């Protein structure tokens, strides 16, 4: 299928070895320069912060409402200079925000919400508030993809309001009544470096599109290569078309 070519040919400058994997609830579809890397676990980075906000509001330890106060010390970004919820983190990816939830959680409840729903290894260490930027936790992008599109359908193992909250703080844009929701994730602290993208694409029928980039990075990558490829790939593929 010509289309299948047309994805490939967006992957012909991208001298990273990458995968951007699909899940309809039903086929997964694998594309880029690196198969293998579907089943291939990395560290979640930032993408993590799906899961740790879902544990969180379960488990009554935040709300989607609360505020997380900025003390006054200046933080490693000038963006997270301010105060937060949880929906505004998320976006902003604002680290030390989920690491004191991840602290509010604990290292018990952490590590058996995760062995409760499946999460990648479901191995957290000692460090409570590191685990997703250095390890050990790791997941592969055929468990990330199937985790939010769960997600979207309100399938994970969680309250539905719970869900319905999560989900809103993924959301990024609209077209027409087609919706993209993501999260991306620079795994900096780990050899060899990952690079995530990943969300879904809700269609106005009602139908879900879960999908995945995951690419090997290197310091002095463009930080806006891994949405701006993942738009590129979607249009590709008729998924979420431009405007």
């Amino acid at each position: 299928s010509i289309i299948d070519q047309n994805v490939q040919a967006l992957f012909n400058e991208i001298s990273a070895d990458a995968v951007f994997v699909t899940y309809d609830g039903q086929n997964i579809k694998k594309y880029g320069t690196h198969l293998d890397r579907a089943k291939t676990a990395y560290i979640p980075a930032s993408t993590f912060k799906i899961a740790n906000a879902l544990i969180g509001l379960e488990n009554h330890k935040a709300t989607s409402t609360e505020i997380f106060k900025w003390d006054g010390k200046p933080r490693f970004f000038k963006a997270w200079d301010k105060d937060f919820t949880l929906g505004e983190a998320m976006q902003a990816s604002t680290v030390p925000v989920y690491q004191e939830l991840a602290r509010r959680i604990g290292p018990s409840l952490m590590q058996s919400e995760l062995q409760r729903i499946g999460y990648g290894n479901m191995q957290i260490g000692t460090e409570v508030d590191q685990f997703w930027l250095k390890g050990p936790l790791t997941i592969t992008p055929i468990q990330e993809v199937k985790f939010v599109y769960d997600l979207a359908q309100g399938q994970l193992p969680f309250k539905p309001e719970v869900q319905q909250q999560v989900k809103e703080m993924l959301y990024v844009e609209r077209r027409g009544e087609n919706r993209l929701y993501a999260k991306s994730g620079w795994g900096m602290a780990v050899d060899p470096q990952v690079g995530w993208y990943v969300g879904f694409v809700e269609k106005a029928d009602g139908q879900v599109v879960a999908f995945a980039l995951n690419m090997q990075m290197k310091a002095g990558d463009d930080i806006a290569l891994r949405k701006q490829l993942s738009l590129d790939v979607l249009d590709k593929l008729g998924v979420f078309h431009y405007l």
